[PDB]
């Protein structure tokens, strides 16, 4: 059982429904299992709507974010709590630390590099957290593949490969991040 | 020959793979460094990858520096050393220093931390952090898959059309060297 989780997102919602309402999806999810959210500050895009539901929905919602990358992420009238801090790193450490679980979900390169330093932490035992996927209309089968042919190529561990914890809806992700201990 | 750098970064692991080709183009990729008079910089793996990128630099007569947090040390650095070992204590202090050291980047095919590094240098130099190439050796379409991905983005919105042009890869070390030295 979850106390809070810090999901990966970033300022841009996807052009399709899917993905916005993929998010709108997680946050119900965080809603109703009563779970507070830790995310990268932003008040648009996937990460704007995310905090945005948890908010309404009434459960904490701390978001992390570094000083010059707010002029950036931050936009319009923020809700909820943001504990600025000093860059990148600091913003890498924030986000782990004051959260438990990672959903990476769909974004770019800076949610990419979130999932896999997650996962990375996870396969080199720095931490013992359960690392999740939300992989939407499929967004992800590509980045699924990668980490197999590191597998099968040699360079991950067939144990390591069972560190991503995939679904294509909130729903059983949630579920399978609840049935895995 | 002539380059614009002088000091090259590449991500790897202690890991060569299965498959011989890994290992045969980690001395490539030396080789085109020790040519173009490039001095190396690492993880510290004495064996992998890593192991084999080191020793060839090295070899070269360029300088090599495997900057690695000190709890990494025991569980990587084996039977020697090459060249400078930079020690630090964590993963941002190694991910800052390579980072700081590096006037470019490449990924070598490599399992979860190669990908920690190569997505998070080209996620900085999308953000305009620093102004530094992102290269890997796609060998044997290793990376395929994360090209794919990449593009995946782009169609879908969330990767525009320059950051997406910020990675630069090629099949071997020299048509990668040859594309990174021609890059803007």
């Amino acid at each position: 059982r979850f106390r809070k989780i810090c999901v990966f997102c970033g300022s841009h919602s996807g052009h399709r429904e899917v993905f916005s309402d993929a998010a709108i999806e997680l946050g119900n999810e965080l809603v109703k299992r009563k779970i507070d959210l830790v995310y990268g500050g932003g008040s648009v895009g996937l990460m704007g709507l995310i905090s945005r539901r948890v908010y309404e929905g009434g459960l904490h919602v701390l978001g992390i974010i570094p000083k010059a990358l707010m002029p950036i992420e931050i936009s319009g009238e923020t809700v909820g709590d943001v504990r600025v801090v000093a860059d990148m790193h600091e913003r890498k450490a924030a986000m782990a630390q004051e959260a438990e679980a990672f959903i990476a979900l769909p974004g770019g390169y800076g949610t990419m590099e979130e999932l896999l330093e997650m996962i990375t932490w996870s396969q080199l035992g720095i931490h013992k957290k359960t690392v999740g996927l939300l992989n939407v209309d499929g967004y992800y089968n590509n980045l699924l593949a990668l980490f197999d042919t590191g597998v099968e190529e040699g360079f991950i561990k067939p144990g390591a490969r069972n560190i991503v914890v995939s679904a294509p809806t909130a729903k059983e992700l949630m579920e399978k991040m609840e049935e895995y201990t």
